[PDB]
């Protein structure tokens, strides 16, 4: 069989789970692909796209960066590490989309999501307008994470999300200024340690967004990739189970995108 399907579908068997994943050579052109075209949830990751929905609409000069978002009297979401830190003085609409992203902080996600973006209807709408058709949020946070086997709310594809990520982080939606933003704020993404950053050589850099739901075994993580001397790799790796107990498992997903490097065809 084709190089890297067999290693693939014997991981997704000794895990005892369902698992996506969509890697793309931006050089060569060349990809990988396993159960790319079905759904599983997202969880935190869409927060990766919400913080670029933020960019864009400071390059169109509808938001500006620099404006402070004053929640003194907010209170705010389980797991809000930065805006629990700022509540008293604010933060500049910029800081908290960087912090939704790199901290997954969802008191900055319902915030941006609330205020600035026009909910999840609005998420939806900004990837429907950069040519994702899979995508879909249907709920805020945190009751987007029930990942319910079967359920249509709050998934996307992982060959929808590696093209969003590949439009917005390497294409022309976002400008120069912008895009360098995008990816520098992936670059300090702070919970990405043991998924596919840990499939990667010591000297290749990473930008990523990770996703745990929480509940059937269910987490991810997207990634655009700099190796060495070499154009940038589009990673995307999702992983889900049938048992609604079951822990996630990041060494799957650091597998899972050591075979799609390598398997690049």
């Amino acid at each position: 069989n084709t190089k890297g399907i067999d290693e693939i579908k014997n991981l997704e068997t000794d895990f005892n789970g369902r698992i996506g994943v969509y890697a793309l050579d931006t050089g060569s052109g060349k990809s990988f692909s396993y159960r790319a075209n079905e759904r599983f949830p997202l969880c935190s990751s869409f927060k990766g796209f919400l913080a670029a929905a933020v960019l864009k609409g400071s390059q169109d000069n509808r938001l500006n960066l620099n404006q402070i978002v004053n929640y003194n009297t907010r209170s705010l979401e389980f797991h809000s590490p930065i805006t629990t830190k700022y509540k008293d003085n604010g933060m500049s609409l910029g800081d908290m989309a960087a912090a939704a992203l790199q901290y997954s902080d969802n008191g900055a996600t319902n915030i941006i999501l609330e205020r600035y973006i026009g909910g999840p209807e609005g998420m939806t709408k900004f990837m429907r307008s950069i040519g994702d058709e899979d995508f879909r949020l249907d709920r805020w946070e945190l009751d987007l994470n029930t990942a319910i086997p079967g359920d249509e709310r709050d998934t996307s594809t992982p060959a929808a999300v590696a093209k969003s990520l590949k439009t917005l982080a390497l294409g022309n939606i976002l400008s120069e200024h912008e895009k360098e933003t995008y990816q520098t704020w992936l670059k300090g993404n702070t919970t990405g340690a043991a998924r596919i950053r840990a499939s990667v050589p010591s000297d290749w850099v990473v930008g990523d967004k990770t996703g745990s739901c929480g509940a059937y075994g269910t987490a991810n993580d997207y990634a655009v990739v700099w190796p060495k001397n070499r154009a940038p790799l589009i990673i995307s790796v999702y992983t889900t189970k049938n048992e609604k107990e079951a822990k996630h498992e990041d060494k799957v997903i650091a597998e899972a995108s050591r075979i799609a490097i390598d398997n690049l065809k």
